């Protein structure tokens, strides 16, 4: 059992395991299920501490706004630890993408509508996630949900081109990454999943004369979204507001 704000939660099991953190499935007093995230601050430098405070502040704040942000029922913070008590998932996306070989199309689209609402609402509060990946979303009553904001602190397929020339972050960056996910969700893999040598996989992402391949398919709209989501020049890439009005999410 765990105590947050003098409330007892019988642990049912581990679900998540970071270096300094855990996620637990958990029964409350009335034996309703919840996920609780534990973070251990014992070893946490001052920025890492501010990053946590910020992510939490912003996750706290976007409760009102969107059911597509992971619900957060309560939290405690202390110099030693953090507990966050949250609605409990079925499974993350990275998980659910690996097993599924064949995806119903009215359900891929429902999930895409869900990703757009979520990322739309963080863009409206000046949050660019800057590292979107399926890990960052969670299925919850068949509804897809964002669980973090890329503020707090090993795949590389979802990385947008402009990211690689950091070496300035516009919400377009997120659109690329949502792209990369949607691509996997229709062509069973990410765009640069074939190019295993990483030094060159980076070179492919930035190269305009390199051509991402979009197999012709039944939903032409969906083919259009992916091409528009994966334009290298971010000012030519399609905005979240644009994507929300695209036939693909609009035509029934
Ligand atoms: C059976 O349940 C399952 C099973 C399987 S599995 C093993 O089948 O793949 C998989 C999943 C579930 N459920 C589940 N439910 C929930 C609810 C909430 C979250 C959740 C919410 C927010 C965060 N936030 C953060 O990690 C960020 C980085 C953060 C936030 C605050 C900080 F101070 C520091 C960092 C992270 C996780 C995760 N899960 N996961
Ligand atoms: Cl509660």
């Amino acid at each position: 059992c765990i105590s947050v704000k003098g409330r007892i939660y019988s642990i049912l099991k581990q679900i998540g395991s970071g270096g300094s953190s855990k996620v637990f499935q958990v029964l409350n007093e009335k034996k309703q299920i919840y996920a609780i995230k534990y973070v251990n601050l014992e070893e946490a430098d001052n920025q890492t501490l501010d990053s946590y405070r910020n992510e939490i502040a912003y996750l706290n704040k976007l409760q009102q706004h969107s059911d597509k942000i992971i619900r957060l029922y309560d939290y405690e913070i202390t110099d030693q630890y953090i507990y966050m008590v949250m609605e409990c998932g079925n499974i993350d996306l990275n998980s659910w993408l690996k097993k599924k070989k064949s995806i119903d199309p009215w359900e891929r689209k429902s999930y895409w509508k869900n990703m757009l609402e979520a990322v739309h609402t963080i863009h409206q509060h000046g949050i660019v996630h800057s590292d979107l990946k399926p890990a960052n979303f969670l299925i919850v009553d068949g509804m897809l949900k964002l669980i973090d904001f890329g503020i707090a602190n090993g795949t590389v397929n979802y990385m947008p081109p402009e990211a690689i020339k950091d070496m300035k972050i516009s919400p377009k960056s997120d659109v690329w990454s949502l792209g990369c996910i949607l691509y996997y969700m229709t062509y069973g893999k990410t765009p640069f999943q074939q190019i295993i040598n990483q030094i060159s996989k980076l070179h492919a992402i930035i190269d305009p004369n390199h051509e991402i391949e979009f197999p012709d398919i039944p939903e032409k709209d969906l083919q259009d979204v992916l091409k528009c989501c994966l334009k290298r020049d971010p000012k030519q890439r399609i905005s979240i507001p644009e994507l929300l009005a695209h036939p693909y999410v609009q035509i029934q």
